[PDB]
RNA sequence: CAUC
């Protein structure tokens, strides 16, 4: 019986078919043809239209409509926290919403500090649920850090 | 939004 395959990639994309028994032969035929175009992403199958797919993430190229919202932008600010310069509380508070990359706190009876996350969405979620309330024992103004010029 |  014949089966289909789609090679959804950034630049090289396409589709083909083959005579097989089922996935037990189609899943060891398309593996060659896909690598001959050069795709080798998410190996998929549809059990109602009998059509494989391989949505690319292996030919080492991708871009879309993003720039000033990347892993570089993840720096954050926190202040009016309460008298604490030990980082541990705010560090687990930050990394709780999602993994950090760096944390800083000052030297003179502080209640003010700085932070950097790994995903800019970890910083965004943290900023959205750490602000204007309380964390250590104060009112926590929490913002993205303005401390850059590219 | 710096006390590094």
């Amino acid at each position: 019986m014949q089966y289909k395959l789609i090679l959804n990639g950034k630049t090289l994309k396409g589709e083909t078919t083959t005579e097989a028994v089922d996935a037990a032969t189609a899943e060891k035929v398309f593996k060659q043809y896909a690598n001959d175009n050069g795709v080798d992403g998410e190996w998929t199958y549809d059990d109602a239209t009998k059509t494989f797919t391989v949505t690319e993430g292996s030919h080492h190229h991708h871009h879309h409509m993003h720039r000033d919202s990347c892993p570089l932008d993840c720096k954050v600010y926190v202040g009016n926290l309460g008298n604490n310069g030990n980082k541990t509380e705010l560090e687990r508070a930050f990394g709780y919403y999602g993994p950090l990359r760096s944390v800083w706190v000052a030297r003179n009876p502080p209640g003010f500090a700085f932070v950097e996350f790994e995903d800019p969405r970890d910083a965004a979620d943290a900023v959205r649920e750490l602000d204007g309330r309380t964390l250590c024992g104060c009112r926590v103004r929490v913002e993205l850090s303005n401390g850059e010029k590219r």
